[PDB]
């Protein structure tokens, strides 16, 4: 007779775009999910409206993110993301502290914070992108399902974490658009 519970937090679009409009310095972590659904384009066109707008967008690239090495950034390229925004973990992971807004887009164990927080995970040690020390996370997957590892994510019941569910290209189109309207 044993249980536990947890609790995670799911905004609306609209919310989002706040959260958006307001961060001066984002970071976007894409992984598998965006690939699938092939929300390059969409991503990357809001990236270039934010960066007209005087914000700092940047790509936080896992080594290991998707299925094949480099493939997120294949295809950021292929959508026209700037070679020079699209940085790698090892360089960008510093800088998880001063930022305001990381989007997490298709992206799961690339960003498991268990990997540092549970000695008795398989991913014990493992590196990862640490999102959850930006000030505010926003997770983009259909739900709070797990990743290639098959293991629950932490991030998604952490405080500063909001869960915006949907297809990453539906809710990337969106986004894009609502960004657009202003
Ligand atoms: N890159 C190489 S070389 C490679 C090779 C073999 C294995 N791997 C492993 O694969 C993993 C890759 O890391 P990651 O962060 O990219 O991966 P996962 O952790 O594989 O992330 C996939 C996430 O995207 C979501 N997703 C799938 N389709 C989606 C869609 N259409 N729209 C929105 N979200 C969608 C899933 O959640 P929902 O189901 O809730 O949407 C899922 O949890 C690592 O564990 C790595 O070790 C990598």
């Amino acid at each position: 007779p044993m249980e536990i519970s947890g609790t995670h937090t799911e905004i609306n679009l609209d919310n989002a775009i706040d959260m958006i409009r307001e961060a001066n310095s984002i970071i976007i972590t894409p992984g598998y999910g965006l690939c699938a659904a092939k929300a390059q384009y969409p991503i990357a066109d809001l990236v270039k409206m934010l960066t007209e707008q005087g914000k700092k967008v940047r790509f936080g690239i896992h080594p290991v993110a998707g299925r094949m090495p480099g493939q997120l950034n294949v295809l950021l390229a292929e959508a026209g993301v700037p070679y020079d925004i699209v940085l790698e973990m090892d360089e960008i992971n510093h800088d998880f502290p001063d930022t305001d807004l990381v989007l997490v887009i298709g992206a799961n164990d690339t960003v498991n914070s268990a990997a540092q927080e549970d000695p008795n995970s398989i991913i014990a040690g493992m590196p990862v992108l640490e999102v959850w020390k930006s000030k505010q996370v926003i997770v983009m997957k259909r739900s709070l399902g797990v990743g290639y590892a098959a293991v629950d994510n932490p991030i998604f019941y952490k405080p500063n974490t909001a869960m915006l569910l949907g297809d990453a290209k539906k809710t990337c189109d969106a986004l894009q658009a609502k960004v657009r309207e202003s």
